[PDB]
């Protein structure tokens, strides 16, 4: 049943970049699977997945570098919501494209305009 | 002082075994200890424990590569089981070994028929 | 703005030493950053997080070794404390320094005279 879809965008000097999953809250367990690449050969980022717990907020699961594949396996309860941050650690902008599982079809609004604070 | 068993089997072609850890629940804290081998060169097989914190449903608390031991520290007063699922991502059926922190003593019944869902 | 404090001692051979942050649960969201660091060049310590789950009892987040920074993020709505557990796996007595981001300033109370069990 797997749905791998790509983001992809430009990620400016010392930026952040949230892209939620599931948004919906609606019923999926099973595995996450993301990986984070840029065309540029000196990209400087990480990957971190969050999930909101169970009610507490958002926490963090898991950190990758680029190109390294994040995977978690979940069941915690009824639905629930995760988000992949993306964080340039460079001073230079530079493309990226993260290849994540999805729930339901990409849209634009998976973006978020703000992580998790 | 650790209680370290051995199970051993045979692990199909993409194929997944789960081995429960504290099945009777006993209150017990310290480190758990795992690794897992096979006597297969090109295995390819990832260890993922498993808990299930409360109110709340199973999810990974970590995973390892092959031949990466696993180690991990927790204390929770009440008794909790502990799962290890061996996934393998290689299409050859192919020997298992897991070296895993035990409460008391082995048993065949450790061996789920499923995982958690 | 990250307010970083270091806490500086000797650890005894096979020792653990265990320090607290936030130990009020204060409620806090953001990145806890912890490293640690010793003058003995043949140190050999691993560092680990542990959070307290839901009064569940403490329960490991991450780990790693000697001179690796550990970093995590949570959003939290209610406070949690969490320890930072230093072990020193050699059996030489050593010295320690750990750097990690305190919520109100370094307290002798800080470290504790026990770790979980």
């Amino acid at each position: 049943i797997p749905n791998i879809a790509t983001y992809t965008g430009t990620i400016q000097g010392k930026g952040e970049v949230c892209i939620i999953g599931n948004k919906e809250g609606k019923t999926r367990g099973g595995e996450l699977y993301a990986v984070l690449h840029s065309t540029n050969v000196n990209a400087d980022m990480t990957l971190i997945l969050l999930r909101n717990v169970g009610g507490n907020g958002w926490g963090e699961i898991k950190r990758n570098d680029i190109d390294k594949p994040l995977k978690y396996e979940d069941y915690y309860t009824s639905g629930l919501s995760w988000i992949w941050k993306i964080k340039n650690n460079s001073s230079e902008t530079s493309n990226y494209s993260l290849d994540a599982t999805v729930h339901d079809d990409k849209e634009d609004s998976d973006v978020l305009t703000k992580c998790p604070v």
